[PDB]
């Protein structure tokens, strides 16, 4: 099943053009950042981690909202994404579904799948047909960008965590029919060998699996439960698919968070820099060669794209935050590790062995997994045997090296593993022809700078280390004091011992310079490739790795290029930053930073030295309470003057849903009528008979939904909402009705997205939204005839620019008043801070200017006070819905919105719906716009995507 000659493989790793590669990869979802001109930003930050690969989903639900009309342009265009990857020199793994899970509405499935007469994710002909147009279009786009045409796409994942075997095979043939030629890779939810090579029909080319050892309950970030760290993955691999290279297609890099959850902060505090350093070195101990972190950039579930088991934010506690910042320590810690892999090709050939206790150390409190292959060059991964230990452990190593079984340290001192940490010790490590016999401190990187070799080593604080070099030369200390450093010669080797310190030492041994850093100073180093024509580094290759330089900076280094005699750095800064360039080429004479000539200095050792001053600019943000807010009633349906005669009639005698038969005379399932997204409104018309006393109603909006009911203009009550309840049972009492008169029951229902469909055969995505059942006491159910609406036009959705999910069924949304320049001068003055005095729903509108300085990346947030009322709000920024706030469920109160969506030197239109589900009415406790550290950026101009303004819609009601 090999079908091209560019990407091949053996049992050890992939090859790209006959050369081994370790794919260190990050998950990014373009649809979760609707600003195409910011995608390159994400790639820069991932390449700067030392990654060479990105993994991404395509969301069917946003691309074919209307059946038969595939649409992937503007903010949903796939091409600028592929271009950005190419520009940053990042390979892509494409995971198009058609089912993607991803914590998005429907797990990727459009709402109209609720009308399809076949089992989802099965070889049922109607379901296969339903996916045909989507895959023929999406996979075609992926095909043009394959590496066989010089694009970045090197692999393709069919489906997602699957389990007929027939179904899998079909999805593969379906992609092959669209010219996908690259190898197929799988993502088994657990390591069970599902669909591995040899499993019959549906077998992929390369077996891959997932793992999230700590799960997703972020409630107790400091606690790592016993026995959760996997230790058998390399054994399982050899049993399940030894012919293909070991592959982790999703490994934990954060966690998702449900409505009513602890928040992504605690999620980060659980999956922090200790998690990464311990767990990721653990994955290297299995000899993983394709290794993707889910998520490495989370983004935002803007425009209702998310599923009910999650809220607006998808920060995920990821290495790169929702606001795209790289402050988290996990980021800097991942960078140390990825740079070691990038610099260490012998890692791929160093065959993994069973883990050991008490063999390579005296203690059994440590576990050691050796990586030893057919040729010299080995690695020993060390961690506490109980991975959760906070203990600080002292130990000595007995390692087998080319100079014999050595006991280390050979000179003074002891090694330390302090708490939740892990080390990769190297033996017979080749630095360009110089053999490092061993080194206990970890490798960051090494380069040959044509004549002189540089090796960068680091350890954590208060640690002692040693290394040995096969060398005849003497040992000189060319920077720092010899305080704490001892050396001696033993035959044809040179042994060096040292204490970790916050001040760098550099030691020279012949033509080899060894940098000795502490972990926290190594955090500030970068290893960018140095292209000599153009500013793009190109894809990752051993030749491009070989001609990289070492740079000490601060917040971020995007890249570097050599323009004749000018050395260019492209960087971001969040503080005054000392810069150092190590390994500048001999022709280089001048330093440029972000296109500006910068003064520099050369020391006795030929290291370049410069500085960039940081001075926070003044940031003027309007106070939101001071704005000229306009109020509009966006539930005019609960006034007796409203005419619903244009509404669709809910009069289907049979549902097309195969998963939940009706309990009502007609279908009140919203997807039967093409409404899948946003708030839903139902209207039940009946003639009274004077015998009515109670009205019972079961509503369903997905977990954490609310609903409110009126009889004519009289409020009956609300299902207030909770995190566990996907549905709600409500009984309301009725004082006597006027026999013979018309009455209308109005029901408003929050829809928080459609379910995923994780278990094949269970059909949970077909869980309907709307009214499940009802009983009007003293009346026959068929006496009530219903109208309903969701978003105007249903599947004939109005906003092509913002996609089929962005706007819901509120009156203001049906008219398009959430868009720029609403017709609001005629509206009443009213702030959401004053709010409503009775149940109902208000719509609030205002505009403000921003005038933020060019050259600065500044995260902006909408902040909501929490007064704990049962109130629901939707935020819109220039037409884009960027927040669902619910005061009695939580936890989100701060809502970031990216530049592009916000206009930083122009006008912005904010809109806000406020729904009161309590009889006293409701208000916002506070509503402030805030910011966090302004970053001096070397990124270019951020272009806004289309922000279509308000315009009168044909047939709005
Ligand atoms: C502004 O501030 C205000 C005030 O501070 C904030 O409001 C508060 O928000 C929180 C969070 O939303 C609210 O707490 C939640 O309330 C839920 C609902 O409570 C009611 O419903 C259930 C009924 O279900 C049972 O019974 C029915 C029939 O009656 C059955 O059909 C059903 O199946 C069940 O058997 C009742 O259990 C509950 O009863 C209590 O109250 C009554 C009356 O007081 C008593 O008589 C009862 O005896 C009992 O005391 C009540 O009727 C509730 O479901 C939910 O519970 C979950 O979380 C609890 C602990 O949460 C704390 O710690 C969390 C971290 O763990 C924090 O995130 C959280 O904020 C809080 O501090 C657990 O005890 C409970 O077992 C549930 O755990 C699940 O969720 C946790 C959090 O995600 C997870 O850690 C757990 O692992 C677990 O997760 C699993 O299940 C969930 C679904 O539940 C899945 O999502 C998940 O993936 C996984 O499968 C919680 O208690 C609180 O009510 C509210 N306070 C007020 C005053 O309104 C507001 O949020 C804030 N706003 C903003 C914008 O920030
Ligand atoms: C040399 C130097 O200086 N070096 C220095 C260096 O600089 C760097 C720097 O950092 C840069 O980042 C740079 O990176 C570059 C990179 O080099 C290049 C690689 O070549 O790529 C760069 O970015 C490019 C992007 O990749 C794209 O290619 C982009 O292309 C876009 C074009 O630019 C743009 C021009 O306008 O057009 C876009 O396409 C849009 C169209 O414009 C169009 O109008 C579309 O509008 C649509 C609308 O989207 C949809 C919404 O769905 O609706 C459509 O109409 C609908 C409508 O809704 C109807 O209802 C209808 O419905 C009908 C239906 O049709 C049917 O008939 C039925 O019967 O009835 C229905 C009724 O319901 O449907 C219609 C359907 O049409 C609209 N259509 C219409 C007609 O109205 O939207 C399109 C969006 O898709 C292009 N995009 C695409 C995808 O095509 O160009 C980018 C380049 O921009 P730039 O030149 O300005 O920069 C990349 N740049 C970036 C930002 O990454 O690298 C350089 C290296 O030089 O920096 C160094 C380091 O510091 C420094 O040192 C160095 O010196
Ligand atoms: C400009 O950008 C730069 C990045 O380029 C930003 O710099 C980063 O800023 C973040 C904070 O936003 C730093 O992360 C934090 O650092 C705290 C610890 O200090 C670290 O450095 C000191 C030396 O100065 C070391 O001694 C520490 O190492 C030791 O401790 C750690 C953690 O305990 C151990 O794992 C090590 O083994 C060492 O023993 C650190 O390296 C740190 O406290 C903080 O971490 C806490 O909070 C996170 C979650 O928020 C938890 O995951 C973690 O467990 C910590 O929580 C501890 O304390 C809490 C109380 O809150 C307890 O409840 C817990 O049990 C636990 O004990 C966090 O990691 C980051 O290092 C830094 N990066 C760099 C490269 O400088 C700037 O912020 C930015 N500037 C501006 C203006 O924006
Ligand atoms: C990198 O990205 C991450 C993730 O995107 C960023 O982390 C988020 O940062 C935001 C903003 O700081 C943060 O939201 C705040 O959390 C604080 C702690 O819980 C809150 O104190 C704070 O709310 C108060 O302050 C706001 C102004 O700062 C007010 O507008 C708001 O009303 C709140 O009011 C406070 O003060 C008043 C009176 O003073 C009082 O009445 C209140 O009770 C309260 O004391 C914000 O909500 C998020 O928690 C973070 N989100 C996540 C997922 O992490 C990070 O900032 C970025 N780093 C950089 C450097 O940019
Ligand atoms: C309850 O509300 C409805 C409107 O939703 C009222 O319906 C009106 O009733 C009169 C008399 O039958 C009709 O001529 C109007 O055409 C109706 N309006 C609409 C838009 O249908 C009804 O009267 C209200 N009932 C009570 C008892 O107040
Ligand atoms: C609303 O009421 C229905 C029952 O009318 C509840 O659904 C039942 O739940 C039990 C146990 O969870 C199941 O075994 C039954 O099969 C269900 N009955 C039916 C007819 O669906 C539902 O849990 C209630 N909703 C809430 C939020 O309490
Ligand atoms: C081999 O590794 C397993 C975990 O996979 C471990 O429990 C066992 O003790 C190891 N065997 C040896 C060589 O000690
Ligand atoms: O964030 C949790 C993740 O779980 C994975 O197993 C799944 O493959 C992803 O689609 C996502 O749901």
């Amino acid at each position: 099943d090999l079908l091209q000659d560019i990407v091949t493989w053996d049992d050890k790793s992939l090859f790209i053009n006959g050369e081994r590669i370790m794919l260190f990869s990050g998950e990014v979802h373009p649809f979760r950042l609707p600003v195409p001109s910011l995608w390159l930003d994400i790639f820069h930050k991932i390449r700067a981690l030392g990654f060479n690969c990105v993994s991404f989903y395509i969301d069917w639900a946003l691309l074919e909202g209307k059946p038969g009309d595939y649409r992937a342009e503007g903010i949903f265009a796939l091409e600028p994404f592929f271009d950005a990857a190419k520009e940053a020199g990042i390979y892509l793994i494409a995971r198009p579904g058609s089912y993607i899970n991803a914590e998005v509405s429907g797990g990727g499935f459009p709402g109209w799948l609720q009308r399809v007469n076949g089992t989802l994710r099965s070889s049922d002909e109607p379901f296969l047909k339903a996916t045909d147009n989507y895959i023929a279009n999406a996979a075609a786009a992926v095909a043009k960008a394959q590496i066989t045409n010089g694009g970045p796409v090197i692999l393709y994942q069919p489906e997602n965590e699957y389990s007929d075997a027939d179904y899998m095979q079909y999805v593969m043939d379906q992609a092959r029919k669209a010219d996908i030629v690259v190898p197929f890779i799988s993502n088994d939810a657990s390591p069970s060998g599902h669909n591995a090579p040899g499993s019959g029909t549906g077998a992929v080319d390369i077996y891959g699996h997932d793992s999230y050892p700590l799960g997703f309950d972020c409630a107790n970030p400091s606690v790592w439960p016993e026995g959760k760290l996997p230790d058998n993955f390399r054994t399982l691999h050899l049993e399940q698919s030894p012919s293909t290279p070991y592959s982790l297609l999703e490994f934990q890099a954060g966690a998702f968070d449900p409505w009513g959850g602890p928040g992504f902060e605690k999620c980060y505090a659980l999956v922090n820099h200790e998690f990464s350093r311990v767990f990721y070195r653990n994955d290297l101990s299995f000899g993983v060669s394709t290794f993707n972190l889910y998520m490495t950039f989370g983004g935002t579930n803007w425009g209702n794209l998310g599923h009910p088991g999650g809220y607006t934010s998808y920060d995920y506690g990821s290495p790169i935050t929702e606001t795209r910042n790289v402050t988290r320590e996990k980021y800097s810690d991942i960078k140390l590790l990825a740079n070691f892999v990038k610099a260490s090709p012998s890692y791929l050939t160093a065959t993994p062995r069973n883990l050991t206790t008490g063999v390579y150390t005296d203690t059994s409190d440590l576990a050691v997994t050796p990586l030893i292959g057919d040729s010299p060059g080995s690695f020993f991964v060390v961690r506490h045997t109980d991975y959760s230990s906070q203990e600080s452990t002292s130990y000595k190593l007995k390692l087998p090296t080319s100079a014999g079984n050595l006991t280390i340290p050979q000179l003074e001192g002891t090694l330390s593993l302090n708490g939740r940490d892990s080390k990769i010790h190297v033996v017979d490590y080749n630095v360009s022809g110089t053999n490092i016999i061993y080194s206990t401190a970890e490798v960051f990187t090494w380069k040959k700078f044509d004549g002189n070799k540089v090796l960068v080593l680091y350890g954590g604080p208060k640690e002692h280390h040693e290394l040995a070099i096969a060398s005849k030369s003497n040992v000189t200390i060319i920077e720092g004091s010899d305080s704490g450093i001892v050396s001696t010669r033993k035959g044809s080797s040179v042994i060096i011992g040292w204490d970790v310190s916050s001040t760098r030492r550099i030691v020279q041994v012949g033509d080899l310079r060894v940098f000795l850093l502490d972990r926290n100073s190594a955090y500030n180093y970068w290893v960018p490739e140095l292209p000599t024509e153009g500013t793009s580094p190109g894809f990752s290759t051993s030749k491009t790795t070989a001609s990289s330089i070492i740079v000490k900076a601060g917040y971020l280094l995007r890249g570097a290029h050599l323009d004749g005699a000018d050395l260019h750095l492209t960087a971001d800064f969040n503080a005054t930053t000392p810069i150092e360039v190590i390994g500048a080429p001999t022709g280089a004479k001048n330093l440029f930073v972000n296109g500006e000539k910068a003064s520099h200095t050369v020391d006795k050792n030929g290291i370049w030295s410069s500085e960039v001053k940081y001075a926070a600019p003044e940031i003027k943000l309007p106070g939101l309470k001071d704005l000229d807010w306009k109020y509009l009633d966006t539930l005019p349906e609960i006034k007796s003057s409203y005419d619903d005669s244009a509404w669709v009639s809910a009069d289907l005698p049979k549902t097309k849903n195969t998963h939940r038969p009706l309990d009502t005379p007609t279908s009140l399932y919203s997807s039967d009528y093409g409404f899948h997204t946003g708030y839903l409104i139902y209207r039940g018309h009946f003639v009274a008979n004077g015998k009515e006393s109670e009205f019972f109603i079961r509503t369903q909006g997905g977990s954490a939904f609310g609903s409110s009911v009126w009889l004519n203009e009289t409020y009956l009550g609300s299902w207030t909402g909770a995190d566990y309840a996907m549905d709600g049972n409500s009984t309301y009492k009725l004082s006597q009705l006027e026999s013979g008169k018309n009455y209308v029951i109005t029901v408003v229902i929050d829809n928080l997205g459609l379910d995923e469909n994780w278990t094949v055969g269970e059909e949970t995505m077909k869980n309907p939204r709307g009214i499940l059942s009802y009983k009007l006491s003293g009346q026959d159910a068929s006496a009530i005839t219903w109208k309903l609406t969701g978003n105007l036009g249903g599947e004939d959705y109005q906003d092509k620019v913002r996609g089929p999910l962005n706007e819901g069924g509120l009156y203001a949304e049906r008219q398009g008043f959430h868009q720029p320049q609403p017709p609001s001068e005629s509206w009443e003055s009213g702030s959401p801070l004053e709010g409503l005095s009775k149940p109902g729903i208000g719509f609030y509108t205002a505009q403000f200017d921003l005038d933020l300085p060019k050259g600065w990346d500044v995260p902006l947030y909408f902040n909501f006070g929490n007064n704990t009322q049962a109130a629901r709000a939707q935020l819109y920024v220039n037409g884009y819905q960027y927040g669902k706030f619910t005061g009695n469920v939580g936890p989100q109160t701060s809502f970031p919105v990216p530049e592009g969506i916000l206009n930083y030197r122009g006008t912005n239109y904010v809109a806000l719906s406020l729904w009161a589900l309590e009889s006293d009415g409701a208000k916002l406790g506070s509503f402030e716009l805030s910011y966090t550290t302004p970053v001096l950026t070397g990124y270019g101009n951020v272009e806004s995507p289309e922000q279509p303004k308000y315009e009168q819609r044909k047939g709005a009601y």
